[PDB]
């Protein structure tokens, strides 16, 4: 073109750049922008649902804490029962000892008596 | 407007669009913290459930083997209460036996 028509449109022409320029810079901006205030709500959620499993684990421990307590308990007063069983059982083994022993003394009693009663017998049939 | 306050408002718009970025960037970093702690926790608690579980399980089979050795005790016992009873009944036949004995023993020896 002629010297002014051609400063004219220049100026013109490195405005619509410009700005288009400034627009997209922009646009990006936003989007980087977006895709984060997606990702922050995600990750809230995420979290907060996190917290609801460790508390709920926490409490399947609890539960499972306690059923060892019952146990616990249950196995204090069973070995209570062996320990008193072997006591009787003891008991009962020695007096049946003790016992036995009586009543093979009396059995040599009855052998030595009607073996003397035998001899007195002998001494007075002869 | 012009031109000029055209390009203000876009510079402006930009500006605080990535101003409200590096509020995300910032705060990002904590909240991801927090998520993996949370994650790395309920495998922590998994484990601890998994472990109190295996320890009912001891008690559970400990739990068994007592209770059969309590009922065996029981039974036995009671076998040697039997045992000693049928004992003392022997025993207490022999004793009248001996005294019937010596009564015949008596007997004879006022015959001499
Ligand atoms: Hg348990
Ligand atoms: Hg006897």
């Amino acid at each position: 073109p002629l010297l002014k028509s051609a400063e004219r449109e220049k100026e013109m022409a490195s405005m619509k750049e410009e700005f288009t320029r400034l627009k997209e810079a922009l646009e990006k901006s936003e989007a980087r922008r977006k895709e984060l205030e997606e990702k922050m709500v995600s990750l809230l959620q995420e979290k907060n649902d996190l917290q609801l499993q460790v508390q709920a684990e926490q409490d399947n421990l609890a539960d499972a804490e306690e059923r060892c307590d019952q146990l616990i308990k249950n196995k204090i007063q069973l070995e209570a029962k062996v320990k008193e069983m072997n006591e009787r059982l003891e008991d009962e083994e020695e007096m049946n000892a003790e016992l036995t022993a009586k009543k093979r003394k009396l059995e040599d009693e009855c052998s030595e008596l009607k073996r003397d009663i035998d001899d007195l017998e002998l001494t007075l049939a002869k």
